[PDB]
């Protein structure tokens, strides 16, 4: 089961540009018998490095490898243009949360001002001295096709890249299994409704006040429900690692009595 990884990081390159590809597998081998694709068609390079010292339109495509152990590698699109501007990106394809590196990279490193970075061709944001754009976690709001605009000898515009960013569950609902307002003495079950779309760690709240920690447990009870239970209900739905959590909209339960 191998993976690609790329020595400068972009996917996108510039014509006469270096880019590495590793074929690593965590599972040690091996070594080096390795099998390099390209458009679904075998290599003739067995290094566990398939090095590019100066891209062209040809290199360009998708590539698979295989390390000593069985398991062919995901497929990494690589594509080779030629420009003024160029927006690169770390990854094509993957899921929320992990982090996404954008770069308004200029031909031949010739220095850019006034750079402005899109997304589906809305300007998001502006850097006076061309800068990296690192998005530290991902949501599906940073879905779409990107692009770059910088100013050198004249104001030049990159070519666009589409990432797609796969949500694991989606924003959580508060439902609970009576009608609000409420009469008091009432059993009330609050569930907070997700489903994950492919371990989902649960917590409940009332405006600032914790409910229920932590837990697997995608439901909570107030077994006696009173009139200082009034307020603003709300939940958050988490991964076990905590990197990612969503909260619900806030849900009123009134209660009378
Ligand atoms: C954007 O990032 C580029 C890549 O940096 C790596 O990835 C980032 C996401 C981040 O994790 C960072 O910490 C990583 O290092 C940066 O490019 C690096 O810096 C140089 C610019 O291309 C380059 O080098 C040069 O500098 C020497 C002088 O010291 C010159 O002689 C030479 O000609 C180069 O100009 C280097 O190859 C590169 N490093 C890597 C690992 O790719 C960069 O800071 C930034 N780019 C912009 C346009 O702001
Ligand atoms: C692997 O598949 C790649 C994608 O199909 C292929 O690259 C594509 O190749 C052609 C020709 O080299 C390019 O198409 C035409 O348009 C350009 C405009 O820049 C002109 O130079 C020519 O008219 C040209 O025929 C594609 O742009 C190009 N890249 C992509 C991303 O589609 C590779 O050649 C294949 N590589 C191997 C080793 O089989
Ligand atoms: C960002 O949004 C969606 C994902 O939430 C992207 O993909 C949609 O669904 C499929 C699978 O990727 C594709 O066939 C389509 O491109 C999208 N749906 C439709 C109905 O066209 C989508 O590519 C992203 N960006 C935009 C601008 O739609
Ligand atoms: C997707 O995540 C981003 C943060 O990575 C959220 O952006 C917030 O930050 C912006 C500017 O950086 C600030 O103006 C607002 O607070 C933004 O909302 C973004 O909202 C989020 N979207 C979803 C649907 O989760
Ligand atoms: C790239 O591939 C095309 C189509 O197979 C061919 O016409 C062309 O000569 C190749 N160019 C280089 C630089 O290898
Ligand atoms: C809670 O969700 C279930 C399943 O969709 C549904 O039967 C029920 O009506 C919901 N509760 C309310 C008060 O709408």
């Amino acid at each position: 089961k191998a993976v690609i990884t790329l020595q400068p990081p972009w996917v996108s390159v510039f014509q006469e540009e270096t880019v590495t590809l590793h074929c690593e597998v965590l599972h040690l081998p091996g070594s080096s018998s390795t099998q390099w694709f390209l458009n679904g068609t075998a290599t003739q390079t067995s290094t566990p490095s398939y090095r590019i010292t100066s891209a062209s339109v040809n290199d360009s495509g998708e590539y698979r490898c295989q390390r000593g152990l069985s398991g062919r590698s995901d497929p990494i699109q690589l594509e080779i243009h030629r420009g003024w501007l160029l927006l690169q990106v770390s990854s094509r394809v993957f899921t929320e949360g992990e982090p996404l590196a954008l770069r308004c990279h200029a031909w031949k490193d010739k220095l850019v001002y006034n750079v402005l970075y899109y997304r589906n061709g809305k300007a998001f944001k502006f850097f006076h001295w061309n800068s990296n754009l690192t998005i530290l976690k991902t949501n599906i709001s940073h879905n779409g096709t990107y692009h770059c605009s910088g100013m050198g000898k004249h104001r030049y515009t990159s070519a666009g890249i589409s990432v797609t960013v796969k949500e694991l569950f989606p924003a959580p609902v508060l439902n609970a299994s009576v009608t609000s307002p409420l009469l008091e003495g009432n059993l009330v079950t609050l569930s907070c409704e997700t489903k994950l779309l492919l371990q989902l760690y649960f917590s409940f709240y009332m405006g600032s006040k914790t409910l229920r920690g932590r837990n697997t447990s995608s439901e909570y009870q107030i077994l006696t429900a009173r009139r200082e239970d009034s307020g603003l209900y709300w939940c958050e739905a988490a991964t076990e690692d905590g990197n990612v959590l969503k909260r619900s909209p806030e849900l009123e339960l009134q209660v009378l009595g």
